[PDB]
């Protein structure tokens, strides 16, 4: 078919072929929709040599096709080359271009990304060469550094060897490169992020010394080529942080909440013509909601909407009175406005969903379509006031791509 | 299969059989997914006489299985009764029991729905035996009445004749038994509610003394058994209103806006064991939000986000600095206050979203699931400090159920 989805706020129709291409499946029968299902089984992540031609094949054949060389000579070459490699070795290696290619490209097919209009711009680091934990200590650094870039920030993304055995495996078992610590208290209660606690009983495991309090930056766990993690400390210098102040309120200092410059995923999976990338943190700016909603007021995350409500003394006592409400947008409005004033690099809710809107546009005019997800795409504040509320999305499964996997101290044959 | 749906705010695993029985289709394919299209092929409702007993079986499978008399003679003379005249007539008719059943479970079986956990407590009224406009303006009349209860809202349906041959055909032409007019100015602006504007210019057609304003009560436009439909103005006394006054801002009721308390569907198509009522209001109370958001805030509504800002005096330069934001939870705190001030019945969106949670328990307790659609169950403001954000649903269509269906006055053949 050749689908059509529509705008409600604006009558805009885009036509979408580019799922034609499309390959993988997403979870959804013709009688029963899975659009609201966290982690469906399909976008998790063993492959055989059997499999891994058609997926170079198709790999190949569309980054050619990209730089105006679609099944030509020099092609030809390249697809043979490779099916040669893949009989000798059963695997095979990706040119340097052809990486930076399969990673721009699956940020470009992330379809639960509110901010792929800069997929292009992505600084690709490649640290196919790291051997031990030491080194991938050291491209991380070297990574954090250049995407902070003191405050204005920079995409990045750094590719550590591709998995080959499986039981060889690189792994950042950080989900972020900079998140804050998790412990727990006597009565039970969670200081610091409640999100990590598992996560920071295993580094006090391997030997952490906690600072035991708030926003206490994790060290890093390190596993190279299937050896046992190994911990390790950013420099602080180079873990940029704002302390979170509000341009009304004298008393949001009083506060005392920060956060890191730097959104950094470091557990995902990166799949390029079949080849499966354990260790690929990536990193850009943030939205603002992702600290100020999420971070700061999930239940069972930093939960700080009790405080903010007290100190604004509000009618906290009805369900109605909105109080939630009310002091969701003073943490969102004093988030932007400390990154701001700090230059660091940060985008309201509202910003980026218009140049989601603008980069769908792009995508369906130059590419045929755009894969998004909607209830990914909508931000967890106000979400019809945002143009992203009002449009419709196919979402289907296009491919290079980011996947998740499982956490590696479950499969880790430890020692 | 047997899937799982899980919250992942409170760790609550839910598991879903119900879905098994489900038999329409929902849009979606294994490799495309579309729950964020608006109106679905699907979603919108012409049937023959071989396809109609197994609708009718299928029907009556399920409401003598609800009343412990499952496939015994009552059952079964009622499954050859009808059998018997499907053959005569092609068709047949609900005994009274049926029809409330059939009503009750297609409020049940809406997935967008997020107030179902009411749809036992349904008021079922019998139109079955109107033949004109007249008879059927007294039946709404009497709807609104009861429905209205001085405030103390309660949930009602009204159900006029099946569709027969398709061309005598009961349409109530509003797509609300009360909505507000919207005409368009000279400068091209919009007075009064944009989305009707086309509606509003029907009437007139049919000779309406528009009252040229803001909120001004639509007339009812009535189609019976295929006739060109009439005009009939409620009577005023039955139309109960609220006007919108904040608990701070003494310059809000200078803003002057009222909204109406009945909340009250008439576009919609209810389908029972095969057979189509084309001509179905039905009504509950609001949720706030979609007053106070969407009806006030969207863009192409009313669009009060710019005068309420202004007088709040705020930061209306920087996208960033969330005046947007910061005026919704006002005006949404307004709604709720004057509704409840007048005793008018009135949910706020955590109240509700709570609820809905509830009833999905028992749902899939007593009932083995819930179809839900997440894109719509979610409410247009914060929805991520509500539960429902964090809940997984799985949407599928079950019957009876309530269609969408084209607007009367393309397909009415006039005279
Ligand atoms: C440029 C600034 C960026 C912004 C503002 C941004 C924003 C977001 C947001 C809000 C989400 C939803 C996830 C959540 O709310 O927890 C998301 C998801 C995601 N983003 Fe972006 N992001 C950015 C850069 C990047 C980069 C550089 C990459 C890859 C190189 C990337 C790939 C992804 C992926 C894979 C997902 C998750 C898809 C899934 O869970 O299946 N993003 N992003
Ligand atoms: C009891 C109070 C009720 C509340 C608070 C409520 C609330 C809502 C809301 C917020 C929606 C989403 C639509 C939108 O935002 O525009 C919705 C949809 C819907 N509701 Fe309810 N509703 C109520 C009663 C009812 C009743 C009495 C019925 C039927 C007898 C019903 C059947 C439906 C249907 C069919 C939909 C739309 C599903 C679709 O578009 O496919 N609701 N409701
Ligand atoms: C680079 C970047 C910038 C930015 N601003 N935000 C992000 C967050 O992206 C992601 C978030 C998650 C976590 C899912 N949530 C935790 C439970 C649900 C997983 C991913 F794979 C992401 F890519 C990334
Ligand atoms: C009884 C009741 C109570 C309440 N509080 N709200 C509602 C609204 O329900 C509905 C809304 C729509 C419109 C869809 N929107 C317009 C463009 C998108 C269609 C339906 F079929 C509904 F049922 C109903
Ligand atoms: C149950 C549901 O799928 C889950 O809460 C999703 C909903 N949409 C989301 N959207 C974003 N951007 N981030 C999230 O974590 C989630 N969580
Ligand atoms: C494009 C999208 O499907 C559309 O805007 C939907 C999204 N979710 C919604 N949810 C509700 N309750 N009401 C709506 O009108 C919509 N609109
Ligand atoms: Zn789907």
């Amino acid at each position: 078919r050749f689908l059509k989805v529509k705008n409600w706020e604006t009558d805009v129709v885009l036509t979408d072929t580019l799922h034609l291409k499309s390959t993988l499946e997403t979870g959804c029968t013709e009688h029963i929709c899975m659009g609201s299902i966290m982690l469906p089984s399909q976008h998790t992540r063993v492959a055989t040599k059997d499999q891994l031609f058609p997926l170079a094949k198709e790999f190949l054949d569309q980054y050619y096709s990209s730089i105006k060389r679609f099944g030509s000579k020099a092609h030809m070459d390249r697809l043979e080359e490779v099916n040669k490699e893949i009989e000798s070795t059963s695997t095979y290696q990706l040119k340097d271009t052809e990486l930076i290619y399969g990673a721009k490209h699956a940020w470009r097919n992330a379809s639960r990304c509110v901010g792929r209009i800069q997929w292009s711009k992505l600084q690709v680091f490649d640290a196919r060469d790291c051997t031990t934990a030491h080194g991938m200590f050291n491209y991380i650094c070297n990574h954090v550094k250049y995407a902070t870039n003191k405050g204005n920030l920079r995409s990045a993304i750094t590719i550590f060897p591709q998995r080959t055995d499986g039981k060889h495996d690189f792994r950042v078992w950080n989900s972020q490169l900079i998140r804050y610590a998790g412990y727990k208290q006597p009565d039970g209660s969670t200081l610091g992020d409640p999100a990590n606690v598992q996560f920071t009983e295993i580094c006090i495991q391997q030997g952490w010394k906690a600072p035991r309090g708030r926003f206490d930056v994790l060290p890093l766990l390190l596993q190279a080529n299937g050896n046992d993690p190994e911990l390790f400390q950013i420099p602080p210098e180079l873990v940029l942080e704002v302390p979170i102040r509000h341009p009304k309120f004298d008393w949001f200092k009083d506060l005392g909440l920060k956060w890191y410059g730097l959104p950094a995923v470091s557990n995902m999976l990166l799949e390029i013509g079949g080849l499966e990338f354990s260790a690929c943190p990536f990193s850009g700016w943030y939205m603002g909601t992702e600290i100020g909603v999420r971070d700061y007021c999930d239940n069972s995350r930093y939960n700080i909407l009790e405080e903010v409500a007290k100190k604004m003394d509000l009618d906290m006592r009805k369900t109605s009175s909105l109080w939630k409400d009310q002091a969701l947008v003073e943490i969102n409005i004093a988030v932007l406005y400390s990154f701001q004033s700090d230059k660091v690099t940060i985008v309201d809710h509202h910003s980026a969903t218009e140049s989601f809107i603008k980069h769908m546009e792009n995508e369906y005019r130059c590419r045929g379509g755009c894969p998004a997800d909607w209830v990914w795409i909508v931000p967890p504040m106000s979400g019809s006031i945002t143009p992203v509320f009002h449009q419709e999305m196919l979402n289907y499964r296009l491919t290079p791509s980011f996947e998740y996997q499982p956490d590696p101290w479950n499969t880790h044959v430890w020692k």
